[PDB]
């Protein structure tokens, strides 16, 4: 129906190669893996086995829900790739890796990562911003890790760069079922009365 | 050596009009060093300023925009020359092949964006240019602060944030990306 929002069935996930220095990264993914999957929401991400990236495409699959991972051509060459997800798409780089994944995801969580969690993450908000895509944005904020960039982000607003109301639509739970919650309910603020 | 340099910066002008003159400034000072502008192609915000400084200091400009962009109205007309491409990711392939080397000025989530990708870019090997944060007014200070966690939590390697390079006046930052070595 037009007045409803989607109702997500896939969740494109940002998160690390490495697991980083807390245990907990790596059961507060676990978490949002059985979450996920108890709603029904499948997993997609950037076809990894290592580091949290391959914690959180495990969790899935052994929660029973799917997981479909999109990698390069270089990275699979360099042999990389998970082997036992539900699909595994190969493309020739990063931008189509991206686009990928975000045409299959209904909506995206950045958990605990790098540059290149940051590299996503910024992209699909940015879209979000230009209407490109209507899809909810949502920071997984594992023991306080997105704090600082909360910081950031509010320094770049009342500086003029960011709109407030740009910046509060993006949801951030360190809870996993109020996020999922959140992304499910969410709508985009209306255009007409952006400030 | 460095001939072209793309500069990623907000399509705002910011609250303060420090963000402005140290987007002239820094135009100038490229200029003088014989380095041309590539950019996204607006003329809005400190895109639209930067733009102009390069052009009206004797220097040359060329953006890269895509085919909605310049539908909303968001291009600059006066530019060296400014191509037009299908979509985003078009805008930063030709972007980052025509730089010698990235600088981001002040901006929002579409500089965070580009910024983030080509330092991943660089973490990954795909070039060996140099990434600079032209740190006005200590704008960058909290990415700073970001960044310094994740390295401590362990999510970004020392060695290479170490190479980022990080200062708020313009004849240090472009000497610093003209005598930069990769990790």
């Amino acid at each position: 129906s037009l007045f409803d929002a989607p109702t997500l069935q896939r969740v494109t996930v940002f998160t690390g190669s490495a697991l980083g220095s807390s245990s907990l990264y790596t059961q507060a993914a676990q978490t949002l893996a059985k979450t996920a999957v108890d709603r029904g929401i499948d997993l997609v991400y950037g076809g990894g086995k290592v580091g949290l990236m391959g914690i959180v495409a495990d969790a899935f699959l052994e929660s029973g829900g799917e997981a479909f991972g999109v990698i390069t051509e270089s990275l699979m060459k360099g042999e990389l790739g998970h082997e036992k997800l539900t699909e595994l798409e190969i493309v020739p780089d990063m931008h189509i890796r991206k686009r990928r994944m975000a045409e299959l995801g209904d909506g995206f969580i950045a958990m605990p990562g790098g540059a290149g969690t940051l590299e996503e993450l910024f992209e699909v908000w940015t879209w979000q911003q230009l209407g490109i895509h209507q899809k909810p944005v949502a920071l997984y904020d594992v023991d306080g890790f997105w704090q600082p960039l909360l910081e950031m982000l509010e320094q770049m607003t009342q500086r003029g760069f960011i709109k407030r109301d740009f910046f509060e639509c993006l949801i951030v739970e360190s809870d996993p079922h109020a996020l999922l919650k959140a992304m499910q309910t969410w709508t985009p603020p209306a255009p007409k009365w952006l400030e």
